[PDB]
């Protein structure tokens, strides 16, 4: 599917949460255009109590600034930008608006990435109705 989600955020989401990114934003996933940090297992574990494993969608912050995002739940942050930001601090905010789809069997190297740029289309759709993109303002990014 080309979009996914109900069309206003309610319960289960959003769920907010702050974390400390574990092990930095790596040099290959940036190669890629796809700024990636995992979050520690701390800060995600009451938040995400009854979530399914899976790849959500949301936003997140990093040094100020916020930027649409894809989640794997352990939780893999991949911002979605374009520019090929400075990406270095080690506190992130999240957002997390909605669910895109179950974890699939591992196919390969490329198979996951391609999946990775699947999944940020469908994002970036889902978010364009008014109950997501605002957001982007919420005052957890404040």
């Amino acid at each position: 599917p080309e979009i996914v989600g109900p069309e206003k955020v309610q319960s289960p989401y959003p769920i907010r949460f702050e974390g400390k990114v574990v092990h930095g934003f790596g040099r290959g996933s940036k190669e890629l255009g796809i700024p990636t940090a995992n979050i520690s297992e701390d800060a995600i574990q009451e938040l995400l109590r009854y979530r399914d494993s899976g790849v959500y969608f949301g936003y997140a912050m990093v040094q100020k600034r916020v930027f649409p995002m894809v989640m794997s739940v352990s939780a893999e942050v991949h911002l979605i930008e374009r520019q090929g930001e400075d990406f270095y601090e080690e506190i992130m905010r999240v957002i997390v608006l909605g669910y895109i789809r179950p974890e699939l069997n591992y196919a390969g190297l490329d198979k996951l990435i391609e999946d990775i740029h699947t999944d940020i289309r469908v994002a970036l759709n889902s978010m364009d109705r008014p109950s997501y993109s605002s957001y982007k303002k919420d005052p957890f990014f404040k």
